[PDB]
């Protein structure tokens, strides 16, 4: 019974408000793409049941360019892009309290709501890319090249094992921006290492910083255990720039209704969003749906790359914590 | 006490048959206490005019 | 980090420490405890990691056995707690009095 | 520090400090004690950590 631009209920001025808010507050923001180019706003232009969408490498090159002369033509020519399949998912959620956390933030939320589900779908994309990469990259024989381990008995992740997963790409460099980890070994780090608070640039206060690069700290990471106190972490190196995601949009984004034999009321945003590394493909296996497939379905197993060995571009490397 | 609990959101998915639903979370009790303090200034001239000038 | 673990569906929450004393001469012996100055404005909070800590002596203490001291420190950072202000009348007034020379203050 | 700890209440409240010619002696050697220039204007004092120094 107020202003509420969710219970008065309009649906313009409001919608790009949300989705916009989400991107700038939400990090990440890079590492990966902001803004990906119109190509992917077009093919996010609506499409259905995939698979995904194609996705090219970006350029060209070659190898060769033969000895030109008389005779022995041209020829029109090679290529080797052809497929990189990927997943379309679709996401949605009402909101969880009654109208009393929609305005019990306030009196006129045409800013205030947005923000909240904005950094809410930020925290979505977080895990769900997290999880994502976790499931597939690590697990198989196929993407071996990218992992380090050492890790029995004898490495402290610090100044060296760095230097060596760094440049486990040999030919690239400088590609490295954000750095994945847990908190346990960012503890060692910040106990031994320099890591350094640092306030980059306008505006905004503040991040962490290990070197040069802008580190992302992450709750969740695969922990095992091995008998005699070991355990090992993951804490993924990417800060390639980048993965790639483009929106899409599903139909009503956001419905204002209310029930009856109780007291309540519900918001709802149900949005469509494409996110995956490019990268491996996304096979069709051991998998229910359709679409999305799930989170662990997501995970479990069954991606197949084609590339191979360089522009993946992610590494990944099981150190030994401070012992 | 009302507990909203922020943001609270999660997943689930779009599938053929079902649709989302918020949740409740078992309501307890909110407990409180109002607390009533003051006292008064020992205070000569002390307070006034020893705390200075103006 | 254990019991920053401890927040049982929650890491990453964390906001400041509190402490005792004794502690905190053991992490300033050893330990980078930051000097900060990063919040507005002044000079400035002890800073264990990224964080504020209050400190204050008055605690709890434990005495074992082999006269040796548990310390308390309660580990919260929650983000957070709440108090509403509420409020009387008769915010201050001013009053004075007779026999013995003087005039007070009350606040309540 | 045990000494800078002797008041376990408060703390911040330490800048100057006294000293004897012979122990910044050892200090200068041992360790960082550190030749600041800080206030403006006017050159210049030392210092061992944020404290100025007599």
């Amino acid at each position: 019974a107020y202003t509420k631009i969710s219970d008065v209920i309009v649906p313009e001025l409001f919608n790009p408000y949300v989705i916009n808010t989400t991107t700038q507050l939400s990090a990440f923001f890079q590492s990966g793409i902001a803004a990906t180019d119109d190509e992917l706003n077009a093919l996010a232009k609506k499409a259905g049941g995939g698979s995904t969408l194609n996705m090219p490498y970006w350029n060209d090159l070659d190898g060769d360019s033969q000895v030109l002369n008389d005779t022995d033509d041209l020829v029109p020519q090679k290529i080797n892009a052809g497929q990189d399949k990927a997943v379309l998912i679709l996401r949605g959620n009402a909101w969880s309290s009654h109208d009393l956390a929609a305005t019990l933030s306030g009196s006129d939320p045409m800013q205030a709501i947005g923000s909240r589900v904005a950094a809410y779908w930020a925290r979505e994309m977080q895990k769900i890319v997290f999880a994502e990469l976790a499931g597939v990259f690590s697990n198989d024989d196929m993407k071996d090249n990218k992992l380090d381990i050492s890790g029995t008995a004898d490495g402290i992740y610090s100044a060296e094992t760095f230097v060596d997963a760094s440049y486990k790409l040999g030919d690239h460099e400088s590609l490295l921006t954000a750095i994945g980890m847990h908190s346990a070994t960012m503890a060692s780090a910040v106990k031994q290492d320099l890591i350094e608070f640092v306030k980059d640039s306008q505006s905004g206060i503040r991040f962490p910083t290990y070197m040069n690069k802008r580190v992302i700290v992450d709750d969740s990471m695969p922990v095992e255990t091995l008998e005699d106190g070991t355990k090992v972490f993951t804490s993924y190196l990417f800060g390639a720039g980048a993965l790639g995601y483009a929106e899409g949009q599903p139909e009503v984004p956001t419905e204002t209704a209310r029930n009856a034999l109780g007291s309540q009321d519900i918001l709802i945003n149900r949005k469509h969003f494409v996110l995956h590394p490019r990268g491996v493909k996304f096979t069709e296996n051991a998998m229910a749906g359709t679409t999305p497939t799930d989170e662990e379905l997501a995970n479990g197993a069954n991606w197949q790359r084609v590339y191979d060995p360089k522009k993946i571009r992610i590494v990944q490397f099981k150190h030994r914590l401070q012992a």
